[PDB]
């Protein structure tokens, strides 16, 4: 019963048309600033607590710092109000980002009744995800997301893939501005994204010991990437680069633009 | 089995004398160095994983970050062996600080079958203390601490407080360097030091509702601080600053320099 209002946030005034996701700290809509006409994607997080504050001004950060790379959510702006001025008794976080075209996984399910996806869908949405992770694994300190999962990618309205899931990331505060090059933590977003990539060649998640499909003559060009993703001993594993390396020959010996629009889920 | 063994760090060669402290995570130990004599603490952390990895680095950070300030332990140096090279094999990291008399409890013990603590005496450590966590509620942003408590202080050789544990301690990472000045966390740091006063001055815990005993004529001046760190609702809550505010003019009243020696725990 949030849907309806016309809030402030800065300079825009923005109408709030309809609810896209929800779950337990936050919910976000659809808005439209009523004057410009301009969409966007809007998060309101309500905190009774310092500990919530801590993690929502935690993911307003993440996402400022991120912003600006063709694979995550452009962020926009952010804002509160104070719970003794809100009608929730409650603090308010607004964050303003981007808006998508929908969830990754509704445009999977459509295409999926028509049969296996190309090598070369795979390989964009792969290759894509696999970008905006690596902009995490490249700050300084690097950004480790946590959370990878099919389920929370977005298309973005030109077809391409948008990260935008910062709230259970992580990484090292008060970083010096001595010497340090040690995993921590990079490595079980690469194994996430070795179970994603599986799914989107066998439309299955590898768990719940994983097992490619032994006769498979479709998605064979991805196999050693997938295993090498999934290499139970993380030192064993690929960093992000390794996954990217070996992403950018894979498109460049099938003649394939990786980075560009995802035109076959656009049909 | 660790102590007799002579351990590199940089150029410094470093014999380790005896243990210091133990737990989970590590050990820590004294340490002198056997070509100049100076003593250390060295803390041993192991680690197989990288979720350890980035925990230990971010203590690291922190301890480097905070250095400097007289109520804090002072940041000699670190480094690590990797697992490939250790007789534990597992990835080592070392961490080399400032050595101090002993844990303040000890102390604390051996005055208490002396009876009562002077206000004077329970003044320069609850100061002490606050100007430590006061220093790290002033960071950007502010450093939480969230492990306070009376076992972890430590006193240095020169009779003053010392903190050393931020092995708990979390803040906002890639903070930008817009506006936000809301809690994330201090507050829960304040009711921690409101416990350490109360047992400071009545030698118990005020918890496992609390109750300053209704006659006391001795610390009556500590009261309404106590008080007023332990509002159980957190805005009405003091700040740091609002507490070492207080205990500035406590301290001018009563003509003591509240950041001078504890010379009565060093009889
Ligand atoms: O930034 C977003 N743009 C979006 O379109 C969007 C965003 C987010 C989102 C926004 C802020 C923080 C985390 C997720 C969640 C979202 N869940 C969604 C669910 C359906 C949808 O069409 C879009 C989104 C969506
Ligand atoms: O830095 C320290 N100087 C110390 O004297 C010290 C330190 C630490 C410590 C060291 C590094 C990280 C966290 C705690 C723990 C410690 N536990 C201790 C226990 C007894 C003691 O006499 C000293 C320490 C001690």
């Amino acid at each position: 019963d949030f849907v309806g209002q016309t809030v402030e946030l800065g300079e825009l005034r923005l109408r709030v048309r309809r609810v896209l996701a929800e779950g337990g700290f936050a919910f976000v809509y659809e808005a439209q600033d009523v004057g410009s006409g301009r969409e966007y994607a809007l998060k309101r997080l309500l905190s009774n607590e310092e500990e919530k504050n801590r993690a929502i001004i935690q993911e307003v950060c993440f996402m400022k710092k991120l912003s600006g790379h063709p694979n995550i959510v452009q962020f926009c702006s952010a804002a509160s109000i104070g719970k003794e001025e809100s009608d929730t008794g409650q603090a308010e976080f607004l964050l303003l980002t981007e808006l998508c075209k929908g969830q990754l996984v509704e445009f999977l399910k459509k295409m999926e009744s028509r049969g296996p996806l190309s090598c070369d869908t795979v390989l964009k949405i792969f290759y894509q995800t696999c970008r905006a992770v690596q902009h995490m694994h490249r700050q300084k300190p690097p950004i480790i997301h946590r959370d990878l999962k099919v389920e929370n990618l977005l298309l973005s309205n030109q077809g391409t893939i948008k990260l935008c899931d910062f709230g259970s990331a992580t990484t090292i505060s008060h970083y010096p501005d001595l010497y340090s090059n040690f995993p921590i933590g990079e490595k079980q977003d690469i194994w996430a994204l070795g179970c994603i990539l599986y799914l989107l060649c066998f439309r299955q998640h590898p768990f719940e010991k994983y097992s490619i499909p032994p006769h498979d003559t479709q998605y064979t060009v991805f196999h050693s990437l997938i295993r090498a993703m999934l290499q139970v001993n993380p030192e064993e594993r690929l960093s992000i680069a390794e996954v990217v390396h070996q992403l950018q020959e894979i498109a460049a010996a099938r003649n394939v633009n990786p980075k560009s629009p995802i035109t076959e889920l656009l049909e």
